[PDB]
């Protein structure tokens, strides 16, 4: 099994869902895009990572590689996106220092 996800900074409130699919189309393929945040309801400790932070998944796999390294850069609005490793590698220092 083989999953892929991307990390992208959050959209503007400007930025309707038409909009943004629309621009999205207009240049780079994606598969999808969601986003999440858990508030937590439960008498345990934060387990889980809950960001503003917006996930996008490439389909192509050439695509996918490019936006992964680099972010599109789009004169329209600034697009920031990271790579999982850089992710992992931010958690896995953060709780080095914790424990």
């Amino acid at each position: 099994t083989d999953h892929q996800t991307v990390y992208v900074k959050p959209v503007p409130p400007t930025a309707t869902l038409e909009q943004l699919t629309e621009f999205f189309s207009k240049h780079g393929t994606v598969q999808a895009v969601w986003r999440r945040y858990f508030a937590g309801k439960k008498d345990a400790p934060p387990e889980s990572r809950t960001k503003p932070s917006v996930f996008v998944v490439f389909n192509s796999s050439e695509e996918a590689e490019a936006f992964q390294k680099a972010p599109p850069m789009y004169d329209d609005v600034q697009l920031t996106a990271e790579m999982k490793t850089t992710y992992l590698e931010r958690k896995a220092e953060e709780i080095a220092a914790k424990k």
